[PDB]
């Protein structure tokens, strides 16, 4: 066993500029959780599938690497 954790990891290093969801927000696949600085472009980072919004990892401005935990949905 390993415990699945339903957390999205950033892409790519990164400066996260804004946040677009909140605890317990409901979210679907492709919708935007949250923007993040990178290859000279602002990104939105999407849920990858259906669910809910269980913890935000980041705050606007922190400085992030690849595999990174951003936001974990429940």
């Amino acid at each position: 066993m390993v415990v699945s954790e339903n957390v999205v990891s950033a892409p790519m290093p990164g400066k996260v500029l804004r946040v677009l969801v909140r605890v317990g927000d409901r979210v679907r696949v492709g919708q935007g959780l949250l923007v993040l600085e990178a290859m000279k472009m602002e990104n939105e980072i999407p849920s990858p599938r259906d669910g809910v919004v269980k913890r935000i990892l980041v705050k606007e401005g922190e400085a992030v690497d690849t595999g990174q935990p951003l936001i974990e949905l429940g």
